[PDB]
């Protein structure tokens, strides 16, 4: 069994990990890293590391980088043993922006399959945060096998138009969960089409920057509808058909049959780049009832 | 009247080890987490927590010494204290000998547990892995040394992630194999005074582990444990041996006694041998044998 560790670093990443835990993401070890002990006391993560205590990131990515570097041997000892490490953060602050590349580089040095899952900040958060996020993403990309970047701006095209600010950030938490769980559930709770760790590692190793799409549907033709929503997701930036590497997971209950799964795969193949490498896997989750959830990770544009 | 056993994890590696013990449900001991870094704190659900941080051995040593009164108060009343800085290194390497010294001056049977890193990890100057081991040895009654390199000889071809996971698991057993023998009823129970007799002032100890299922599982697991690469072919010369067999409540006396007879044959003729068993019905039909060997011929 592959050992998967999910790191949330900075306030946004720790909030995302708390949401993952609250929604019952299974089969992974949760690690919260932050510069604020009180926030960490309230987190339900398995492992909690308070860093940068001497300095305390004032949203300063350089302080976040130095706090993580100062703690690097400690982080390494926590990550040792993982086959796969997710590094999750909201980019644009100090602790996550500056610290996430340190965590990922430790995981990549150890040879764990290292997947970043991060948000770009909303435009309304201001240009300094956008610039910081841009620099942090560039740094993180060099240290991850795959770095999934979720543009928060595109979340506002989805969901409800009467959303509040707090609502918007909870949707960000949820999409970071979706990005992690859409991959890890393939490994931890496979359905009819088993895509195991070595397959995931084959397509995500050295893949570079990636985008994600998500779709959910119920009822008649649910699998086709969920796949069409996913591949047209605003989070994929109208770029699905340019991607040459695609990992797709289809989750449902035991009532989800191979015919439905296959028609979803056919729809996605028809839409994909002519030379795309596409891996399809399924997830058994009886808590979904009659919902089907499709997650697409797209890389190699 | 019952043995009071306190398990101290110091520094990031040691606190993480204690957290793993707690997560795995190690019973019958008090867990103590001591943080030695000013810059970072690994949180813990240990019973007792002390942050002395006010990544180097001298820093951790002075941090612990500065807090010696507080550490002593935490350890007072223990009959047995385990101290470990766990995997890796940092300030915990410097703090651990200070904790051990305080425990021993209180009169507790003081058992250190230290890992030698894998050779592929490289080495940080001053010879500080070996210097950390030497410092802890001078402050402990017994120092259990786990040579991680020997894990690459145990079982298929070990992967890097496997190697690290195995290291974590055997470190946990450096504590649990002994503490369960003392704290947890089995068919064959031991006297703490005999444990203290064999481990007081013993110095370096090595550990062996084995497991087996099916018929003859007790003998098979014991043979594996006494031949374990982690014992460095030292079993035949050992003058103090502790052996614990963990297994289901249905394990028979004859089968258990076969394992006890094997370790007696394998140890030095003049060895002290403490033998017992632990009921762990969650192992199913598997048995797990731990051997601790100290002294030379
Ligand atoms: N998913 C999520 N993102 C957040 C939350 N709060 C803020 N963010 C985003 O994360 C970015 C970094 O903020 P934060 O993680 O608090 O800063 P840090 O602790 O200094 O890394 C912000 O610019 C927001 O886009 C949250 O509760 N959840
Ligand atoms: O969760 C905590 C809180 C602390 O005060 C602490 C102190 C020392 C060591 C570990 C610790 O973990
Ligand atoms: O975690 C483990 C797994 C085993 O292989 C084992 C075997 C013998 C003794 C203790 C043991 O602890």
């Amino acid at each position: 069994l592959a050992v998967i560790k999910v790191v949330g670093i900075g306030g946004g990443g720790v909030n995302a990990v708390n949401r993952m835990i609250e929604q019952g993401l299974k089969g992974v070890e949760f690690i919260a890293i932050n510069t604020d002990a009180q926030a960490l006391l309230m987190s339900d993560a398995d492992v909690k590391l308070d860093v940068g205590r001497d300095s305390t990131a004032g949203a300063d990515p350089e302080v976040g980088r130095k706090a993580a570097e100062d703690a690097k041997d400690e982080i390494e000892e926590l990550l040792r043993g993982a086959d796969m490490v997710f590094v999750t953060a909201g980019e644009g602050g100090g602790t996550g922006t500056g610290g996430a590349p340190v965590v990922a580089s430790i995981a990549r040095k150890l040879g764990a399959l290292t997947v970043g899952v991060v948000t770009r900040p909303f435009s309304f958060e201001g240009k300094r945060r956008s610039n910081q996020a841009e620099n942090g993403i560039a740094a993180l990309r060099e240290s991850c096998d795959t770095l999934i970047v979720i543009p928060n701006d595109r979340l506002l095209q989805m969901g409800d138009a009467a959303v509040s600010l707090m609502d918007a950030f909870r949707s960000a938490d949820e999409v970071l969960l979706n990005g992690v769980q859409g991959i890890t559930d393939l490994i931890t709770t496979p359905g009819l089409i088993n895509v195991d760790f070595a397959d995931v590692k084959g397509i995500m190793s050295g893949a570079g920057t990636a985008l994600m799409g998500i779709g959910s549907a119920r009822g008649e033709g649910r699998s086709l509808k969920a796949a069409e929503i996913a591949i047209n997701s605003p989070l994929l930036e109208a770029s699905m058909e340019g991607a040459q590497g695609v990992l797709m997971s289809i989750a449902g209950g035991s009532d989800l049959g191979l015919f439905e799964i296959n028609e979803a795969a056919s729809l996605v193949q028809d839409a994909a780049h002519p030379d795309a490498n596409i891996i399809f896997g399924t997830v058994i989750d009886d808590s979904l009832g009659d919902e089907v959830r499709v997650t697409v990770i797209a890389a190699g544009f």
